[PDB]
């Protein structure tokens, strides 16, 4: 059982990161970039921070706006298209997951080209190319997607999602800059931070977890806890930690697997359309109380980062106390405290937690969970029991 | 100041991770390996370890062990003649920094020509295309040049060694298995260790210190505090333990500045050809004494991963703990407590110091160092004033 970690051989973090790009691209002897992204990124202008840049810098780009939620075997066709058409030799992915996924299918294909129909890169790819060369630009403090070696597209056709796994796919740059992100809605902000935080401590305590994972996961888990509430308020210098949050626990997570609040979330996300973030912020304190005994000295470390003094405490306080500062965060942050106050349904909760159950990630959660335990996690998630 | 991070793209970790280099190379389509080592590791059979599990997977290979110790510009040249002349499309380096180095010089000038006469790429080399992909087996548990962006050659007709640094040479995989390394004598393990603790100490407090350095280094320092006494004392265990901290301490100190350590233990290697690891270990503690008004929060951390409980102590009492728990390991692994005790004379003192002080990597040093400062910490570390 050796381990393998995957990481963007080269990251810039900062406000003003996207800075790097032009003499990044000089050093690399690139010809010219085509950019992915949609309409809405060139209408509001962010597009124009980096064509901006590059035309001052004389670099040379072409366009594919084109992306859209949910992205298409058409929309990979079309881009594909474009970048044959354009003379670009690589990838600018501007955007949130759909661009991200978007270039990675483009990008594969492209050195790849055995895989032009798109639907035969279902599963573990055999390509035996790597991806031409993405830069990677995400617009959304909600994404990891440039990290993974995942992505998803749709097929018309055959009226389905396919995931694709492929370690040739990996982005070769990614730039982390909070200007490029700029403007959720508190609320947003809120389920977005506390949605990283769920990784993270997930990916912390993970049956497969170890040195490597353990040590960026720790990290994320420190910054998210310490800039959440700022970001949320609208703090500049909280809303640039977030992002580095953010890009840390992907880093983490994308190498290690997950547990019972992504398993418990999903089937949410299948019957209600529950954002993923507020059902894994709910779920979150619960399952953590759930798993306590099984994650080692690890909740003694969440307690720490999240400004919690546990040294003097035994074990199980020190438990008790990373699961309280997780439930303290939820309310500074106003996470809605109970699954039924975002609209899941008591009589749901059998099916609910036969569908955890049976997803293949549930695998990861330190402490075995049988239908029963699934169904009584629901119901202390779902209502106060406070009368 | 926007922040960099450049890795290895792909990392194995643990005994036995050379197995997955066979599976790695079938995925990635390479044609051919050269084998890039030196005659010493084919005579131990260490080569065979690699070239048996090749031959077994039906995976083509040449060999060059012509490596010597200071690789110059003649080893470079002879093995580009044999990667050119053996069909080979990918490197792989057996051996520690010499090996690691020669690949990167080799996979540079392949797929960068113009660079032929090698002494060319000295400094920042402007080079466009990435090197021949590297695929790094360290066999030293003190290397960590398989992570970093450098390399050193020596030019035989105008007698010096020239340094190049280039994002382009950073191997692709590195493979980290403590199969591949076994058998240091103690007194060099212990060498070793501190070495790697030290960067890790320095990278930890350094100047240009940030989220992602921080997250590692303090990992690097977990694993060597915890492993190093067991690893002095031959566990097997502690070994595997001690080859991921180097490597996950190579990670952090490859991206950050140092300070007054690395800047007063090069002189020292420059006057009495000191092992650069004895006379780090001998200085930390002292160095550490120095700067630990200028650390924060960072030695309460450092205290903690060596096993000290200093949540109930004051800041300085948590930072004299750290100093003392270094004190303490120095002493469990047998490092001389005395710069005299490995032959430093104190009239050499005044000229060290002006050495140290001219150093560049002195200026990462957290605080600010005069002249008279260098020589009082060279005195301080050079003898006991318990008489």
């Amino acid at each position: 059982m050796a381990n393998r970690m995957i990481l963007n051989e080269t990251a810039w973090f900062g406000r003003g990161a996207v800075g790097a790009l032009t003499d990044e691209v000089k050093r690399r002897g690139y010809q010219k970039a085509l950019i992915v992204t949609d309409k809405t990124l060139v209408q509001c202008g962010v597009v124009a921070k980096v064509t901006d840049k590059m035309d001052a810098a004389g670099l040379a780009w072409a366009i594919y706006d084109g992306v859209v939620p949910n992205p298409t075997i058409t929309v990979v066709k079309e881009g594909l298209g474009v970048f044959q058409n354009s003379g670009a030799d690589y990838l600018i992915a501007i955007g949130g997951g759909s661009p991200q996924d978007t270039c990675k299918a483009i990008g594969i294909i492209s050195n790849n080209p055995e895989f032009a129909d798109v639907r035969s890169l279902e599963g573990l790819s055999p390509t035996n190319k790597p991806s031409v060369p993405i830069l990677a630009i995400p617009t959304t403090a909600g994404t990891a997607a440039e990290v993974t070696i995942n992505y998803v597209i749709t097929d018309e056709e055959k009226r389905r999602k396919f995931v694709c796994v492929d370690p040739h796919d990996i982005p070769q740059v990614a730039f982390i800059d909070a200007d490029m992100m700029d403007g959720m809605p508190p609320a947003l902000k809120a389920a977005t931070g506390v949605d990283a935080l769920t990784h993270a401590i997930e990916g912390y305590i993970t049956r497969g977890a170890w040195a490597l994972t353990d040590a960026l996961h720790i990290k994320a888990i420190e910054i998210i806890a310490g800039a959440l509430r700022g970001s949320v308020a609208g703090d500049k210098d909280a809303g640039e930690e977030m992002a580095l949050g953010q890009y840390v626990a992907g880093m983490g997570f994308s190498n290690v697997g997950v547990g019972l609040v992504h398993g418990m979330a999903h089937p949410l996300g299948a019957f209600y359309n529950t954002p993923h973030g507020v059902a894994n912020a709910i779920l979150l304190p619960h399952v953590m109380r759930y798993n306590a005994d099984f994650t080692g000295e690890k909740y003694r470390d969440i307690a720490r980062v999240m400004g919690v003094k546990v040294e003097g405490m035994g074990l199980e306080e020190a438990r008790n106390a990373a699961v309280e500062a997780v439930f303290a965060l939820n309310r500074d942050v106003g996470i809605p405290p109970h699954l039924r106050d975002v609209g899941v349904r008591k009589e749901d909760i059998p099916a609910l937690a036969q569908a955890a159950l049976d997803d293949v990630c549930t695998g990861g959660n330190p402490r075995e969970a049988t239908l029963e335990d699934i169904v009584e996690l629901y119901h202390t998630a779902w209502t106060s029991h406070h009368h």
